[PDB]
């Protein structure tokens, strides 16, 4: 429109090809735009003033044009550095919503984005929603604009990560508003975290550094839905895959999954030293990849024992999952091409153009993805982003900024959506392939004591 | 010397039994650490555990892993084409009353039932259930109530066994507190799924024989039983088409690439012949159930399939298919134990060379025990960990001995703790030579765990 | 009174009849060649001696031959290979059969004696069917009269193929033969396939062993090897191949597999020191496919993992040194055709010994012997090749042939490719595949006929 | 510097074309052990190749390896979407005279192979040819056959061409001598299978980042190109449908684990819109050609497809797609470089936001190349080693040179010899960190081999 600047983003001119990806994309979400359809008429949203903070993909920008359409306002960024699609930003910026996002942020740019959104015009914005994805749009609030969390009625939070970090709030009292933990639904943990993997990952290390992978050996850290996945996305290709774990029911997934389970330190012991490092199994590794949301899990001696030209990446959400600070503080960094860089291990001052011994470390260490490629597919967010809609118009609904104290302390909590929202999201997802689920019988409903409608298990299965 | 309270196919088998079971607690390592471990402790002395549930080499284990820790057992099949006789054999030429034997008619299994409710006509002073199915616990709360009010509980098998349990729970009905094994991670996603992947190709290649690759299958259900037989097909190389009521399911059997279909047009089940997708059917090789539910290959279904197509069923009940129709209408040809040739041309007779008929396994009753061996025992090694720490856990409690006040507040269907199912999972993994790794200090306060464990919420679904 | 045969037990031939039924409903390539050479009769007055394991679909392959004129005598080709429900069968239709499940070496020799000799005499056979070679050899070195009236060999299997090009090179071989190993509705299907079906089949019988999470180690990556591979790997095992041949090691890489050596860089010396111990001391399962001699050792015995499975799918015993293991380990059987081998010692053995190995079939081959082979929808593809090859060795007449016109037609050849298309065709129709027939612009553009054949004989499929 | 002779997209790619190129090399183990080898002996001092095959990373590793042994070249690429410009930018900056960019148009195309050709508007003194597809095989006979009085040999590397090649042998109408690289195992089995596992999906996820689970694929042909397309799609777990001419071809489709169909009823192809399965047309999400023959995706299957399915070509010409009908009848919209929304509701204008569209990936070009970046370089070691010993074999035999008589009996299509193909395999599995096993004498002498090989005799499939 014309005089609209409140936004920040690469290049404004992407923004015709980014529609075409939009348009696109909407093909490709049907339970997202199934629910934009089915509350448009509705607006079940007027009045939300949503701060968002998630990667900045085509897949967000569907989101968030849903969100609008069902009435709410957005300021919008990216949660992380690499992951923004440039011209899903610039399309965004273009249709009038102020998003401050480009993909290659430095760490200063990333946080006066978040800080873009939550300041309009040099003041807080009177924001009474908020879309996170990791928690640091939630951990800036609560830390340095408390004040503006007097008005929010609730986060719907993406990712494990960040619901890790909301549970720690709640635990320790320092919660300031009630959440919805997005994550949890079937139609996004055991989808987006696994199933994405398996689509992205490989994507991700094609692209950035055009590898065979077939017959080559790999070590995936933690074998969780994000592990499982990115197992799944190795295997397929060829690759021998060894997985490791701290999880015994998750190592016992692996083996009878068919992976043999290892561990980088002899006898699984981790006690610091160069000695505990079991350097035969690490110097066969030709790519290993970290999927634990956990600190430090392929550390620096790890790295010095990993085979020469190995690949290097990260899929969890932070990048401390690898110590790249001791890659930067001892060795020469050779970029390849942006978020391909070769680490030479041979010291710090300059290197031979020609050496041998250097790594491949993919995005810096961030979400390999994302960061080398467009993270997980239309398709598969579909069910994640069906869900922060029903989750955003839950809590907004709900107005648990304007109840009275008694009535907060019943609510400040961090929950799921119910089964049966979760059940009417994966519908819509198989319709979308084509699929044709079977309805009970009364008799059968009977028989299994379930309504013909659903939900169709107890609150405890596990699928 | 002179034991003579059993009943089994053939004593001579015992041998044969024992080289099995030997091979087999190799096989096992949670089971067999468990009895190295309370062996001295004796934590089942005092015991005495009904038990019905498929005799096999791995309830063998299962069975002397009881005995070993103090308990006495009167034991049965649950299935009637589930037992292996060499395991009964071993079990009854050591001692211990075991009524089960492959082939047995529907009175037999009752019959086996009460042999091991009652010792010399009198009901035995059992305190402790172990079933698979709910068949003895129902015929405990039906037909002998008086022996539940010295029983301490029940630890239930399978998927089947707990729902029934929960209904007569929602129904004040249930008499004393229970043991949901089925829902340990270590049994449901490791025996439901993985086992049914290990034994369901196995049954129909040794009922059968038939290639598989390349054929046509549909799966019914797409529970844990669903997915473990969807891929048993699909590895094979069988282009698998799934079936399933529950969206959530039909949603991850498309993410693992499968084509979810329906037997009825538009997956609406009327009841007339009209909603049958002929077509669908009409190409269909193989079709398995997998649901628990009841009437899932019906009459219309059976009439539709392709020509000499296989029909099985791998859920706990065989009123999955229905059998009574085929018998009421069609002329039923044995090509060997537990694999008929069904003749859809009549009921009177049949031509030998007749080319429409259908191949159904086990008359329809699970068919990876009944056409093979069940699962195996390095699998069932996880399911029957938990029930040995679940009998521990219900004898010591004791329910039996609380006063009515106290029974009240203690009846009720829990699992075990998300501890020990880690444990059971430790000693599975280190059976494969895996290694876990242990936690940093500050790797464990980073993601809010202690470094033993538990590792995951009790939300967790894996 | 049929008695011309001997078999385990005759009263199961109506199970195995019953079983024969079910098989051509799964063989319409084998079936289909019954219905277009019937009227015609093209082996009337075929006398075939054959040898190869006597199974169910091997049933419907001299049934087959006999329904299009042919007179047969049958033995198998392996000790243990025998379905005795099918030799039953067989039998009773009155059928020359001599084959049972468990035969010792002397029995084995004396099977294939009475199909050689009927009433004590050498039978006017003249055609050879064969798997393996061993019936050829016998008739190459004890009866080499009798060849003097065999118009051809048709050979089933690698092995036997191998020793039929010995003895052309070696100018030994007296009739002519046909190569039925290398049609690709037969190596490409049999060999390969076939393995994949019959190898954890036949495992699971045997052991009950759970696969997933285990760690196998395939000796070989020809196509039975490649099968095999294929077998365990689908089950979930962590599966290791050893080659030497590079190119075959090339499409394990790339099939996904680590390509490993049982000895220490490659290089076997015959030591134990040559013998990687570290890789064998963690292989649960090792399956030999090579059709070569003495690839699982001594040494490699000694060093695996307790308890492991040891078996061979390759056509002789000699894959696995099992003379070692009778010589110095105790054999406990645990039911037939599965023993474990109590490396403490051949003093006894503790019943409770942990330190044994489990072998499969005494290292016979494992699918036939501890299951029932390839299912009968894979054995339509080789057996239809063997039905076309009888007919068209026979309708040659090698054995009648004046002396000048026999070097041009005494050699080992494969059937025209045109038969193997045909073959396949029945086989893809058999799964409901539709084949897309080429318009004659198609035709002209990639330069064949609409009619096949359409690859040319360099194709490797 | 001083150098001008080339045209490549933009030569300021060069340096970051390089830090590609020295990572290739370490991927690329036989291709540099040959370098290695052959650095002191100069093999093909005096070659002056004329080359033509897609300007990528691993074919600057190929250049340069001839280069390192003395050749001469001029280079161009043998598809308009297939260079990398970064690779040509490096080759050009060291000094090579090499003319492609990526998105070229059909005049262009043919004026890059001209500039080769042509050194100052007058013939250069080739000896030597590599080929990719015929394309320059082709000019050089029609329009400069002069200059194939002084050529010793052609390289081949691709199907297609090597088809072009022994219709010319046929006619007597092929000048030189040809060695078919394609049909090396280290080849054909290698790259044509392998190469497309790894680029298909890469390409399609490239050009639309379509999840590809669950959807449903065609896959036109089941050679070496149509194997490894169907295991592309089928291992990302699409439902992948097969098609073939070849009933071998299909029984492996069969085997594999793949539903063999036909787009035509029957499998007739008469040329009507009755003729087509609009029913299965119409569930297909995918569809990609792999023939290497013409019209195997016609007009009427184009307009049958499911609305926005994606179309696709692997094969080495566009005309395995009808895509003249499209342009004819249809209006493209841009989506992006090579992916264009194909929309079917007429030829001029279009509605931004209608549904019924076709996704069409590189013109119909080779997709993998067009859209991605090709095979890996792991993979192209393979090819590209044979390519260098079968221009070291040409070269060295200098047919032009030799007596008619001796011409006439080595005028011929052969392939190298299996030895060869044997030691290019051994360094790719050394590439892999994997153990060749070496017989013992008495083991080699049981099969009939040396210890050094060959292992297999000519007629193995492999
Ligand atoms: N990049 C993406 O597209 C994407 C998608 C979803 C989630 N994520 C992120 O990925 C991370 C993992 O998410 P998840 O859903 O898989 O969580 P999860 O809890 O299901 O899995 C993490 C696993 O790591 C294991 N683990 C922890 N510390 C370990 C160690 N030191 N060594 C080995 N294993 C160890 C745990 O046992 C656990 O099973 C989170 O940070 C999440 O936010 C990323
Ligand atoms: N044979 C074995 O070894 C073995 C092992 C474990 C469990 N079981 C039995 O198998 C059955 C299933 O066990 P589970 O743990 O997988 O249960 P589950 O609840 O996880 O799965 C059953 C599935 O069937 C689906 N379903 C129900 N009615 C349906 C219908 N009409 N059509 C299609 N799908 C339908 C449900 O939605 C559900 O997903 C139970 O009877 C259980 O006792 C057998
Ligand atoms: N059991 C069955 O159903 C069945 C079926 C077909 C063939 N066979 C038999 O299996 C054997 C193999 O047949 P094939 O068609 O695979 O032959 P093949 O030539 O295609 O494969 C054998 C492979 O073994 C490899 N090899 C040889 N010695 C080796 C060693 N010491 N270490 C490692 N690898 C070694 C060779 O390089 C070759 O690639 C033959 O004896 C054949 O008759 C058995
Ligand atoms: N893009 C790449 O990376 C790449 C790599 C190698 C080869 N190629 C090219 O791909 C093509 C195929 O090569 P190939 O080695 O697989 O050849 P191939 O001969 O091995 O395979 C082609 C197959 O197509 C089948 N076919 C022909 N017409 C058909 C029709 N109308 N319908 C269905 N199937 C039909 C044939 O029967 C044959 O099996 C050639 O043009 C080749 O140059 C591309
Ligand atoms: N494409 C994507 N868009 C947004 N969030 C994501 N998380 C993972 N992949 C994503
Ligand atoms: N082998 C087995 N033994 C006992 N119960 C079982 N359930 C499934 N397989 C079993
Ligand atoms: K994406
Ligand atoms: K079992
Ligand atoms: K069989
Ligand atoms: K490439």
């Amino acid at each position: 429109p014309a005089g609209f600047t409140d936004y920040k983003v690469a290049d404004i001119t992407l923004a015709a090809w980014g529609r075409r990806e939009l348009i696109i994309a909407e093909s490709e979400m049907p339970a997202l735009m199934g629910l934009r359809r089915k509350y448009a008429g509705q607006q079940p949203l007027k009045g939300a003033k949503i701060l968002g903070c998630i990667h900045m993909t085509i897949q967000t920008g569907v989101l968030i044009e849903t969100l609008v359409a069902l009435g709410a306002e957005v300021r919008w960024s990216s949660c992380n550095i690499f992951s923004t699609q440039d011209q899903a930003a610039a399309a965004i910026a273009a249709a009038g919503i102020p998003v401050f996002a480009w993909k290659g942020e430095t760490e200063e740019e990333y946080e006066w984005c978040i800080e873009q959104t939550i300041l309009k015009d040099g003041q807080p914005w009177d924001a009474n929603m908020v879309l996170d994805d990791g928690g640091d749009l939630t951990e800036i609030l609560h830390k340095k604009y408390p004040q503006m969390l007097e008005r929010i009625h609730g986060i719907t939070e993406e990712t494990t990560t960040g619901v890790h970090r909301l549970l720690d709030m709640l635990k320790n009292g320092t919660l300031k508003v009630p959440a919805i933990n997005v994550n949890d639904s079937v139609t996004k943990s055991k989808n987006d975290n696994k199933y994405g993997c398996r689509h992205s990952l490989n994507d991700a290390i094609k692209r950035g550094t055009d590898h065979l992978l077939s017959g080559k050996q790999a070590l995936v850290i933690g074998y969780g839905d994000v592990g499982k996945g990115s197992s799944q996305s190795l295997r397929q290709e060829g690759m021998i895959v060894k997985v490791a774990e701290v999880d015994p029911i998750c190592a016992m997934q692996a083996c009878m999954d068919g992976f043999e389970v290892v561990s980088p330190y002899k006898n699984g012991i981790n006690d610091g030293t160069e000695a505990s490092i079991d350097a035969a199994l690490l110097g066969k590794i030709d790519l290993i990849v970290t999927t634990t949301g956990n600190v430090n899990v392929c550390d620096a001696n790890m790295l010095k024992a990993l085979k020469k030209r190995a690949v290097v990446c990260n899929i969890g959400h932070f990048d401390n999952e690898i110590d790249t600070a001791f890659m930067r503080k001892n060795w020469a960094w050779e970029e390849v091409k942006p978020q391909v860089h070769k680490i030479h291990r041979t010291g710090k001052d300059g290197f031979d153009a020609h050496n041998d011994d250097y790594l491949i470390l993919l995005a810096e260490g961030r979400l390999v993805n994302l960061g080398n490629a467009t993270g997980h597919p239309s398709r598969i967010m579909d069910g994640s982003f069906a869900n922060q809609v029903l989750a955003q118009i839950h809590l907004f609904e709900q107005k648990y900024a304007d109840l009275p104290a008694a009535e907060k302390a019943k609510r400040l909590s961090v929950e799921v959506l119910p089964k049966k929202l979760d059940e009417e999201v994966a519908l819509e997802m198989v319709k979308g392939f084509g699929g044709v689920v079977t309805q009970l019988t009364p008799k059968q409903a009977e028989y299994i004591g379930v309504s013909v409608e659903g939900p169709f298990k107890p609150d405890t299965y596990r699928y």
